[PDB]
């Protein structure tokens, strides 16, 4: 990770910037890893990894894989995903698309924003990028 304090303070005005920035996603994923909730950031990372596939049969596989692991309530991980979003997923997972979790990507994004991004801004990892005091 190599981020200038400027680019770093810039993360504190846009979670999307943070998250899209490789160094920022990295700062945030550290904060998310340390308390073991990293599978949210990697929830949609899985989805976009699946989005990288072009094989419709693989779409079924990867979608249902992410589905049963995350979208499920009865899952090994389980996401705190919006019920209406997961509802549509549960009904249309039978007919998956390149990223059937496209709406859920945004849900988990806003989840991490309101839950973790706030405290990330006050975390020593981000405050270290700030260079001042933990």
């Amino acid at each position: 990770s190599m981020v200038s304090p400027e680019e770093a303070v810039k993360w504190g005005e846009s979670f999307d910037k943070l998250l899209s920035h490789r160094d920022g996603l990295e700062a945030f994923t550290r904060f998310l890893k340390t308390e073991f909730s990293e599978e949210n950031i990697e929830f949609w990372i899985a989805c976009e990894d699946f989005k990288k596939s072009k094989g419709p049969q693989q779409i079924h596989l990867k979608a249902k894989a992410i589905y049963e692991k995350f979208i499920q309530t009865d899952a090994p991980k389980e996401v705190n995903l919006d019920f209406h979003t997961k509802e549509v997923i549960t009904n249309s997972i039978t007919q998956p698309t390149l990223h059937s979790f496209d709406a859920a990507q945004s849900r988990v994004y806003q989840l991490m924003e309101q839950d973790s991004y706030t405290r990330f801004l006050k975390s020593d990892i981000y405050l270290d990028l700030m260079e001042g005091r933990p």
